[PDB]
């Protein structure tokens, strides 16, 4: 459980096998079953995400319903109509709960905070290319529970991980 007037930091993120999670400013896969995992794991929550993601939703679904929207720029005269923007993770982490939703360079950031993360990986062969967004490395204060590979109804293999540490 989560006691009201603690600040508990997950991280939730898809990757394929190789860690990549983007690349050219979107997710290079779409799996739904990864969609319907991330609304149920966030839902009713604060999330926080960096600036480049923000741009990655199109205009008409975003700020993402059913949750704070709180996204991270150090740009000054950066705006996110529906949305809060902040400039550092210490604003962004308020509420009791909350989710890092991306991308590859706030994952980094606000890995330090975190205990929890939720890891959808999909069996796509997509190899690290320059440029790309790419999952946080866990080091070994985290334990992981791994899931058998399921089958997606798009044809794909993918597997959902749980790392928790103190
Ligand atoms: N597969 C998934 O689970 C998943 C999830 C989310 C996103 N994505 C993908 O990942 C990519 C985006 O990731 P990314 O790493 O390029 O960018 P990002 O982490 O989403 O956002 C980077 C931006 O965040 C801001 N920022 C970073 N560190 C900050 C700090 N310390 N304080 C304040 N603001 C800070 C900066 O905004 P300013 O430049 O405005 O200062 C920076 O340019 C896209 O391809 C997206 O589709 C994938
Ligand atoms: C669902 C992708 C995802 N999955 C896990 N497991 N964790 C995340 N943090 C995550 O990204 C959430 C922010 C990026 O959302 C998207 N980006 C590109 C296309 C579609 C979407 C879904 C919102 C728009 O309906
Ligand atoms: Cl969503």
């Amino acid at each position: 459980l989560v006691p009201r007037g603690s600040h508990m930091v997950g991280l939730i993120w898809a990757q394929a096998t190789s860690g990549v999670i983007g690349r050219g400013g979107d997710i290079p896969w779409r799996l739904p079953e990864d969609q319907a995992h991330f609304r149920e794991i966030t839902m009713g929550h604060t999330i926080v995400m960096g600036r480049r993601t923000w741009d990655s939703l199109p205009a008409k679904v975003r700020p993402l319903p059913g949750r704070r929207n709180v996204v991270l720029s150090r740009q000054a005269d950066f705006m996110a109509s529906g949305a809060e923007v902040v400039g550092s993770l210490e604003e962004a982490l308020t509420s009791p709960e909350t989710w890092v939703i991306g991308g590859g360079q706030v994952y980094a950031l606000a890995l330090p905070y975190a205990t929890r993360c939720e890891v959808t990986e999909v069996d796509i062969g997509l190899p690290r290319e320059a440029g790309d967004a790419l999952a946080p490395v866990l080091d070994e204060t985290w334990r992981g529970e791994t899931g058998e590979w399921r089958f997606s109804r798009s044809g794909l293999r993918y597997r959902l991980y749980s790392y928790h540490r103190s």
